């Protein structure tokens, strides 16, 4: 009766079709009909993503392609527990209040001026959310952007207020893109062709510094009359108590050992995925330092997007097993070598970056990054490039709102209006495919 | 400063001089000196339960014993997913309030008769305790419980209203030794000795069934004065609405692939562990039926009890893989072959029918299962009865609260003292050594 349950049975009846009317090999036929079915349910999200995401070990395991045991397995990933670090890590200096301290800091930094309150506002969303999330970090600004924009309150006077409110949400996602706990899609790129949290920065830090520039030039050059205006700053000041200096030192020690990750662990004795171990140090030093609680990990921590990584890698390894990793090789064999590198990275850029204003960000790279990693092996090419390239991409929504919710929590300020956000997003769209198919092309050799 | 940081640092040193001042081979020094280490943490409770968890892993990896995924691998373990359905499916029936229906429904079947009220109510906390939780079926019963017995109102008349108090507590934590979902010592016992979820039933069920009257017993030759009262039947009444019909039908049906599992798994191709399958098939259908929604699910899952379950399977690994299991089983070998099976088997039931009253029920059992599995193994004996044991004795906490939440939810009601508890469980206790024991001699040919 419900729209869901019809996408469902459509997808069912798809699944049912393919699979019997495909003309190939009979792993091939199963693991296309897979691909497919899972592609619809992660797309449409008739079932939550992460419903879906124990959809795959389930199909897998009935249609004898794995062991009830080795599907599982893929749930327990070295990144997962790297992620789940990240949440705690997180969930410490919120509970502790050291975000709002770093907002305070640098916001009061600014004595009273409206120009330099939102350059330090949009500069604060991008340093929190490198760590932090983007639905948490750009909930957690929204009352801080309201606090501000209240003395220039003509809202008739609409292009001061909205330039303020959507640029928050754009640093949000972007700060996204500098380390590899800050968005999913970053550690699903990381767990399907094997990065460090040193390799991911390397790419994504770089993408952050030249995107968040670039992203505020086009909502300024659209309509901007912020060059005025005075401060409110309206509430009780911050103070470090009882360890928010603890909680910074572990988070720097942190911080400092997944940089060093690779001279520190080589003169230790080369221990195996030593960011993860350096992450489950950080619960651990966070836990002795009774800085915070377990509870509070456990209501901030995603367990959906935890289990949603391992679905996505479940798939993965669905493709290999199946050969539709080699098949579809084959079949785009002709294609890609018309294709230079140039234009295929350019269509893939392209494609995610629209594909996610429709789609959920990690939804979009659970699917994306197997596919494309594993085909690219099957070309005996590094499949790294693609994958991050994807993963980049995925976390670029900046048209309508429901493409992330940083973007529909700015948008719920009953004020930003649906036509002005789809073209503020359909430049910057662009802008970002020119931005990322450059760096992509650079980070070659 | 605090007390917990002391007794790791007590700790810390107790482990830092087993090391240095054991005189074994290393492999089996290391293992002792982690094995104590462990021990403490989870008795003491000085860290989170699920923190000294995720610190077996991570020990065991730095001490080279595993390798960082094949230590993590251990999260992703069969049992740990089964658990998660039966969580889901809890989460399921509660946001539905199929919990409460089954309560009216059975609770308003007695007219208005204190006499069949409180045994109604034991009746139903166990039935629901089955399925469901401990701490949750207590707390949820609590306010239905203080609802009967406020027409004997008078507290001055107290071992009315503490009768059908401490009855509940109880039969919360005797309808969980009923099925692998229930309590977790349980799901840690059918990891390590890997027993199927039709396998622990066909051992529990009984010993809950004999357990549920033997502890009224005991309550009610104290002091009863409960055949007497009526009945305030005071809210709103229930009724079957969008499918509580259909939270009912998949549950049925879920519990019904689980008993029959064997026959059904057998006549279909042999699935590897069928029992995991039909749990997180009951996640999907749940979902597909649109009858619970995936936010509800990751409130309702203890995520640290999962978390808990990986860590205790690490630390059975790592008592093989170093040895420590064949080195115990040489220690005690002229110990146990100078008592009986009877005299050990007593001794064990005894052992942890009381330490349960001082530590954590899952804990204790996260402990003593690896321990005493492993050290059976290497006398080459089946496991699966001194585990088994341990985890029904494990939820054999009666006596004071800080036992297990049920204990401290029905106490925390202002009124049981501290002196009537701690009698009526040392009954109880000695009670379940006697019904064990003898159950346990039973089920050997
Ligand atoms: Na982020
Ligand atoms: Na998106
Ligand atoms: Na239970
Ligand atoms: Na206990």
């Amino acid at each position: 009766l419900h729209r869901n349950s019809l996408i469902v049975l459509a997808d069912v009846a798809l699944f049912l079709a393919l699979y019997h009317f495909l003309p190939f090999e009979h792993n091939v036929v199963l693991g296309i009909s897979m691909l497919a079915f899972i592609a619809v349910l992660w797309l449409t999200e008739a079932l939550h993503v992460t419903v879906t995401a124990i959809l795959v070990p389930v199909m897998a395991v009935f249609f004898g392609i794995f062991e009830t045991q080795a599907a599982l397995n893929n749930f327990a990933n070295s990144i997962i527990f790297l992620f789940l670090g990240g949440f705690a890590l997180a969930a410490a200096m919120h509970h502790q209040g050291l975000d709002k301290v770093i907002a305070d800091k640098v916001l009061a930094m600014a004595q009273g001026k409206m120009s330099v309150a939102v350059f330090m506002l949009f500069g604060v969303t991008a340093l929190l959310s490198m760590w932090i999330s983007n639905t948490a970090t750009a909930a957690m600004m929204l009352p801080l952007v309201l606090g501000v924009l209240s003395k220039v309150d003509a809202d008739k006077q609409r292009s001061t207020y909205v330039f303020v409110l959507l640029g928050v949400a754009y640093s949000a996602s972007i700060g996204g893109i500098a380390t590899l706990v800050g968005s999913p899609p970053n550690a699903i790129a990381a767990a399907e062709v094997g990065l460090s949290f040193t390799d991911w920065m390397k790419f994504g830090l770089p993408t952050a510094m030249m995107m968040l520039p670039m992203a505020i030039a086009i909502l300024y050059f659209l309509l901007k009359p912020t060059l005025n205006g005075m401060f409110e700053l309206d509430r009780a000041p911050v103070n470090w108590d009882k360890g928010k200096v603890v909680t910074l030192g572990i988070f720097g020690l942190t911080v400092f050992l997944w940089i060093f990750s690779s001279p520190i662990n080589a003169a230790l004795g080369g221990f195996k995925s030593f960011d993860t171990l350096v992450a489950l140090g950080a619960i651990l030093m966070l836990s002795f330092a009774r800085v915070v609680h377990w509870k509070e990990i456990q209501k901030t921590a995603d367990w959906g997007v935890l289990l949603l990584f391992g679905g996505g890698l479940c798939l993965s390894n669905v493709l290999k097993q199946t050969g539709t990793s080699v098949f579809l090789a084959n079949a785009l064999s002709d294609m890609v070598s018309h294709m230079g590198i140039f234009v295929v990275i350019l269509v893939v850029a392209t494609f995610v970056v629209f594909l996610t204003e429709f789609a959920s960000n990690t939804a979009s790279a659970a699917l994306l990054i197997p596919v494309f990693a594993t085909v690219a092996e099957a070309f005996g090419m590094s499949p790294v490039l693609l994958s991050v390239l994807i993963a980049v991409a995925a976390s670029c929504a900046f048209m309508l709102p429901v493409a992330t919710p940083p973007n529909a929590i700015v948008f719920a300020s009953g004020h930003i209006k649906q036509s002005e956000m789809m073209r503020v997003g359909l430049y910057l769209n662009i802008a970002c495919i020119g931005l990322l198919t450059a760096i992509a092309m650079l980070f070659w050799q």
